[PDB]
Order: structure tokens, then C-alpha cells, then sequence
């Protein structure tokens, strides 16, 4: 059978939150089957723990945020993408504050510590979401769909209208039973255009962000001195945004993502969306791994 995975070993990182500027303390635990992913603040008593489901997005400005009363955990979508790229079915996350660190503005950091630690593969049957009708939300000239899909795919279109794109949408398309998540979109950065400052600055936001963790694009050009690491680095960066909000689920989908300028608060209406027509899923397991429309690499 496709199996439940956790984590082989604990791992420890340190950063700063994106969002907050706080230096934080984060920690990944294995946890048993059919646990998910769990965030948990460690630095309140008592310690305060919120599932990473859709039920618990409290806020989807610049960021996903899960909140619990006057509790919050922000910047869940990097770290929750290279938990699903990489398989993860349970996990107890623990900060020492309210925003998971930023690292280097991509889900690279990430891969990389739970990969060092390993994964462990659980007595139990990995239980996926498998799409069994279009759904389709639209708001404005934003719009984001699940289409049935025999795997995992997901297309992103972007207009962002700036000189550096050359007056053309970015888009992008991958299919991750062929496509290496750890290559091709891990390793893309958060970006952030200077023409937002004043608003990230009217709202108190982004007061952890440099060229250390972002790429920053003044009116004409990217100003980190080594530049991209993808040609075409901002639609993947949203495309790994949208793999870390769509794995707030609960499960991995069998099917396709389609987002037009989508971003969190749009993705999060999709899942709402979803989850509410029961017609349109369904949740499936794998008695017989060779058979199956995804695969995972060894743990
Ligand atoms: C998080 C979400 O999933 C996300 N992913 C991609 C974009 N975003 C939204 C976002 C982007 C920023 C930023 C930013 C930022 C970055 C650098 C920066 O530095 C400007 C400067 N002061 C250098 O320190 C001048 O160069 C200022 C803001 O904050 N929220
Ligand atoms: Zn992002």
C-alpha cells in the first residue's frame, strides 16, 4: 500500500518571521498516524496547538495565517509546501513565536533539514483527496480551479505588469510524477516589489524582509546582486505558495490546480469551495503502490 510518512528524526532551525521580524526557534517532530500537520506555540502557557486545515486560516493577507481566539501562526504556505512535495503526513511543528521562519524566502531550507533527518514510512494507508469534478472560484479578474487529473499538476498564470516581465503574463505548468518538485520549485524565493512598500509599511508587514530572504525588484529591475535562480522564478515562487496553501486540505490531491493572479485568500476560498461539495471528492488509498497515479521517493 501507499503508506503514511513522518519525520526519522527531530529537527531544529532558527530565522526570522517575514511578516513579524522576530527571531524564531522552530522544531519538526514526528507524530503518529493520522495526526496531519500541527503547529504548535511552544513559547505560551499553555502551549497553544492549530492544525494546518482550512478551518484555521484566520488571515490571507500576504501570507496564509492559522489562527486559534487571539493566537496566531503565520506564514504556514513555504513550510507546508516542502511538507507536501515531500510526502509528509504527520508532524507536530513548534515555534517559540507567531510566524514560522522565513530562511531563504523559498521552501529550499526546508527540504533540506527534513531530507538530512529522514522520513519514516507509518503502518497505515496514505489517504489522498482525489478530485472527481471541476471547481472553480473566481473573484474579479482572479481565479483559481480544480480540475479531475489522473496525478498531481499545477498552472499558474501571472500578470504582474512590470518592465522586468517584458510585457509578457509569466505562466507556468508542472506535473510532479515527472517534474522534481526539489528542483524546479523549491529552491524560488518570496519577491517583493518596492512599488508595494508604502502598503507593506501602512500595515506594519514585512519587517523581517531583505534581499537575504526576497527577491526585491525596484520600478525596472531585480536588485539581489546574484540575481534568479529560475528564469521564470516568481510564477514557480506562486506556484510553490499554492502547493503549501492547497496541503492545508489535510490530504494530498490526485488532480490539477489552475490559478489566474490567484494568491492565498483566493487559494483558501478554492479549498472552502471544495471541501464544501462533497459531489466534487472524494478520499482515496493505494493497496498497491505500483498501480497508483503519484509516487513518492524512498524516505
Ligand atoms: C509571504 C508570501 O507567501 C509571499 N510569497 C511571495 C510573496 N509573498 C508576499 C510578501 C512579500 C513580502 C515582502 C517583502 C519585502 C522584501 C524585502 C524588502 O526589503 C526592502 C529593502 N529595505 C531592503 O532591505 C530595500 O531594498 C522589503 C519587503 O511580504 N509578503
Ligand atoms: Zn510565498
Amino acid at each position: 500500500m501507499i503508506k503514511q510518512r513522518t519525520l526519522k528524526n527531530i529537527i531544529r532551525a532558527t530565522g526570522v518571521g517575514l511578516h513579524s521580524g522576530e527571531k524564531v526557534y522552530l522544531t519538526l517532530k514526528p507524530a503518529p498516524v493520522d495526526t496531519g500537520i500541527v503547529f504548535s506555540r511552544t513559547d505560551l502557557d499553555p502551549v497553544v496547538e492549530i492544525p494546518a486545515r482550512a478551518e484555521n486560516v484566520g488571515e490571507t493577507t500576504m501570507s496564509t495565517t492559522l489562527v486559534k481566539g487571539d493566537v496566531k501562526v503565520d506564514t504556514v504556505e513555504h513550510l507546508l509546501s516542502a511538507m507536501a512535495g515531500l510526502g509528509i503526513d504527520n508532524a507536530y511543528v513548534e515555534l517559540s513565536a507567531s510566524e514560522v521562519p522565513i530562511m531563504d524566502g523559498s521552501a529550499g531550507p526546508f527540504v533540506f533539514l527534513i531530507q538530512s533527518a529522514g522520513l519514516q514510512e507509518q503502518e497505515a494507508a496514505k489517504k489522498f483527496i482525489r478530485i472527481k469534478r471541476e471547481v472553480s472560484v473566481e473573484e474579479g479578474d482572479k481565479r483559481a480551479v480544480f480540475v479531475p487529473f489522473d496525478g498531481f499538476k499545477v498552472s499558474f498564470e501571472i500578470d504582474f505588469d512590470h518592465p522586468v516581465f517584458r510585457g509578457r503574463t509569466q505562466q507556468a505548468s508542472v506535473d510532479f510524477s515527472s517534474t522534481s518538485f526539489v528542483k524546479e520549485v523549491s529552491r524560488a524565493r518570496t519577491f517583493g516589489f518596492m512599488r508595494d512598500i508604502e502598503y507593506l509599511r501602512s500595515q506594519n508587514l514585512a519587517l523581517g524582509g531583505s534581499v537575504e530572504n526576497a527577491i526585491v525588484v525596484d520600478e525596472n529591475r531585480v536588485l539581489n546582486e546574484d540575481g534568479l535562480r529560475y528564469e521564470d522564478e516568481f510564477v514557480k515562487h506562486k506556484i510553490l505558495d499554492a502547493i503549501g496553501d492547497l496541503y492545508l486540505l489535510g490530504n494530498s490531491l490526485i488532480g490539477e490546480f489552475r490559478g489566474f493572479k490567484s494568491g492565498h485568500a483566493l487559494n483558501n476560498q478554492l479549498l472552502r469551495t471544495l471541501i464544501a461539495d462533497k459531489d466534487a471528492w472524494e478520499v482515496v488509498t493505494f493497496e498497491d503502490a505500483r498501480t497508483a497515479p503519484i509516487s513518492y521517493m524512498r524516505p
